[PDB]
């Protein structure tokens, strides 16, 4: 995934549970009929059949909308008899991009219905598009067939055709197809966790029943062949392939998954984060317009840290060039970039600094080593490991009397008046 990228588009309906308030034949078996019209608007002979939820070959559950839209016999969900207020809802186990919807009614399309989304797993909902035979009379909204931008539409509400009639909504409206698809403005429109259809009123086939040997009956019910929800895994443009989301058990389908295989040194379920060691500059979504990747930059830690965090104060201090700060410096290092050895250690020039043994422990003798005020312990020079010795004490470790001194002790070494080479133990010449 070199440049800005995106996973494959697909029907989010597949593999997931579509829910509906009701379905025909909930209790016992039920006779049901369908009525459509021909060119002369005369009612056709109604195909009738039995419905029963307990049996697969008679049931019409909501899941019949999420199945393949091209199988041997067409399948459809069918609500209980005599119901107007109905709701179809699709809950997603993660955040996905929703681009455009296609419903396909077997019965006549509803005289009124609305579509909306939840961006926060069902806590809140916000409209997408209203549908009615008259937007002004039903919802007090303008019709987009005239207003060219309205939120309501009668384009998909005509009783004819009484069967196979489709309802459609496209999130990628003229304003949203241009510009960067990952911008804040577009995410507001595309990103969703749920998708809900609320049917408000049924619609009877207004065809002429002249050729009918019997009056219409057992038809007051909703019916939908397919609930095609085109969309894709959301990854902020830092991925082109997704795996299953943790804890998700799907139900002959081509399922769309949500867990992003993140690229561009990003991380998180949707690449919203930077990789743990790549917080040197602020995260940013890939630019679909520009095609720019906007990939996370690594922190400099000299190989003494595997994690780091951004810092706006350090960021501005560098001149907006770098702001990473290494977390939990390993190998006895200390710096912001783990670039120095801690006190009580020093640079081992024999080794490279990136090496684990870059810093070597100090061997300052506790008694022979002098201590500075406002400190209770001696630490060696980090550059060469030389400890500051008390008077008369010598060496890099201050662990023995200087030449010409004796009586190693907590106050250094006494000068031997030989003078003359000393025996450091007794002071004899
Ligand atoms: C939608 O609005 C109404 C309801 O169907 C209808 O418009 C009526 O008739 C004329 C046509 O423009 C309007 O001036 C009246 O105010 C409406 N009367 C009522 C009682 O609503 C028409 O069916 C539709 N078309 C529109 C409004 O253009
Ligand atoms: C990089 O941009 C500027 C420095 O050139 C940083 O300061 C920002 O300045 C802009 C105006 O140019 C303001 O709108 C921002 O509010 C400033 N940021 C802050 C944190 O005060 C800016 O911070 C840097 N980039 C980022 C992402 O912080
Ligand atoms: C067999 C059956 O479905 N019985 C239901 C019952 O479970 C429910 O509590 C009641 C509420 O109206 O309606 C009836
Ligand atoms: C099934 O019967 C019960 C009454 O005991 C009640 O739920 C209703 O009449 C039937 N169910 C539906 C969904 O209509
Ligand atoms: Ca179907």
């Amino acid at each position: 995934c070199e440049k800005a990228c995106n996973p494959r588009m697909g029907n989010l309906a597949l593999g997931r549970k579509l829910r509906a308030d009701t379905m025909c034949g909930q209790n016992a078996t039920e006779l049901f009929c369908f009525y459509s019209e021909n060119a002369d608007l005369t009612c056709r002979q109604p195909k009738c059949d039995k419905c029963n939820a307990a049996h697969s070959h008679l049931a019409h559950p909501p899941s019949a909308m999420a199945d393949s839209s091209f199988r041997f016999p067409r399948t459809w969900w069918q609500s209980a008899e005599d119901v107007h207020r109905e709701k179809i809802q699709l809950d997603l186990e993660a955040e996905f991009y929703f681009t455009h919807l296609i419903m396909v009614f077997k019965s006549p399309r509803p005289a009124a219905m609305v579509l909306d989304r939840s961006q926060d797993f069902g806590k809140t909902w916000k409209p997408y598009k209203y549908f009615a035979t008259n937007c002004s009379a039903t919802f007090g909204l303008e019709d987009d067939v005239v207003k060219k931008g309205a939120i309501c539409t009668s384009r998909y509400s005509n009783p004819f055709p009484c069967t196979g009639g489709e309802v459609i909504f496209r999130a990628l409206s003229p304003p949203y197809d241009i510009e960067n698809p990952y911008s804040a403005k577009v995410q507001e429109q595309l990103k969703i966790t749920n998708l809900r259809v609320r049917l408000l009123k049924r619609q009877s086939c207004p065809c002429q029943i002249n050729d009918l040997n019997a009056k219409p009956h057992h038809f007051m019910h909703y019916a939908v062949y397919d609930f095609i929800v085109k969309g894709s895994c959301f990854c902020n443009g830092h991925a082109d392939q997704c795996l299953p989301v943790e804890g998700f058990r799907p139900i002959a389908f081509h399922v769309v998954h949500g867990r992003c295989m993140c690229k561009h040194n990003t991380a998180g379920s949707h690449c919203q984060h930077c990789a743990p060691l790549y917080n040197d500059r602020p995260w940013e979504a890939a630019d679909g317009r520009t095609g720019a990747p906007n990939e996370c930059r690594t922190c400099k830690c000299n190989g003494h840290a595997d994690t780091c965090h951004f810092d706006v104060n350090v960021w501005e201090a560098s001149g907006n060039r770098s702001g990473g700060v290494c977390n939990n410096c390993q190998h006895n290092t200390e710096g912001q970039h783990c670039q120095r050895c801690k006190p009580g250690f020093y640079r081992d020039l024999r080794r490279p600094f990136s090496a684990p043994d870059a810093c070597k422990a100090c061997s300052c003798h506790p008694v022979g080593s002098a201590i500075l005020p406002f400190s209770s312990v001696t630490f060696c020079d980090p550059s060469n490991g030389d400890c500051p010795c008390k008077p008369g004490v010598a060496g890099p470790h201050c662990d023995r009397c200087m030449v010409g001194y004796w009586g190693f002790g907590d106050y250094g070494c006494r000068p031997c008046d030989c003078a003359g080479s000393c025996d450091p133990l007794t002071g004899d010449c």
